[PDB]
């Protein structure tokens, strides 16, 4: 069942649910007609040559959050320069959480998961998880 292919047709499958191409110069409206969701830049020169991260894990805690029903937009690549300058966020990958229609947090990915719990707690007061405590 399915192969592996590198990339490339994966694509066009999630955006099938939750992921969307998004840009700079129309963010706003984006933010403005959803009010509930985030942007994902694209990842920025973290070093270590090869080894792409695989972004699937932003896909998995999607649907592994039971709190709100938000959405993903993606950045292609150029596209995270001008997003990440928008805001001041640019230099390392990163997704930013846009809460209320408002950007207030963003998610860096410093520390496995251990950083969902204590960033996404400031940012969404309301009860997210149950599990863990790291």
């Amino acid at each position: 069942m399915a192969n592996d292919t590198p990339f490339s047709a994966l694509w066009q499958r999630l955006l099938t649910r939750g992921w969307q191409p998004v840009e700079a110069s129309t963010v706003d409206d984006w933010i403005k007609r959803v009010g509930d969701g985030v942007i994902l830049l694209s990842s920025d020169p973290r070093r270590t040559p090869e080894v792409s991260d695989n972004p699937v894990m932003i896909a998995e805690l999607l649907r592994e959050f039971p709190q709100f029903d938000w959405q993903v937009a993606v950045a292609d690549l150029e596209q995270s320069e001008a997003i990440g300058d928008r805001f001041n966020v640019r230099r390392f990958p990163a997704t930013l959480v846009f809460t209320d229609g408002k950007l207030r947090g963003a998610l860096s990915g410093i520390h496995p998961w251990a950083e969902l719990l204590t960033l996404m707690r400031s940012i969404v007061d309301t009860p997210a998880a149950q599990e863990t405590v790291q």
